[PDB]
């Protein structure tokens, strides 16, 4: 299995994402957003660097955890519309 999260054209590999949360939760270093999990758990963001890059810059992508440090979603800074849309999530099995 393998899985990631497609920002209109660019593709994030789930296991960087999850590796770039690790560190900035452990860190203690996340960000409070605006916005909430479906259940109502206010997330905390990070910037998201290509590949295992880390990062403190905005680069246009987010990626966004809960207090137990979890990826919950990701979103992309949209210029045109002026707002944090989100990524899709895929995982592929085989």
């Amino acid at each position: 299995g393998s899985d990631g999260w497609t920002c209109a054209g660019s593709d994030f590999d789930g296991d960087q994402v999850r590796g770039q949360a690790r560190h900035w939760v452990d860190q203690q270093k996340t960000k409070f957003s605006d916005f909430q999990t479906h259940d109502g758990v206010q997330l905390c963001h990070f910037e998201l660097g290509e590949g295992n890059q880390l990062t403190q810059s905005f680069t246009g992508f987010r990626a966004y955890c809960d207090e137990p440090g979890d990826v919950y979603n990701v979103r992309y800074w949209d210029v045109s519309s002026r707002t944090w849309v989100l990524c899709t999530h895929y995982d592929i099995d085989f």
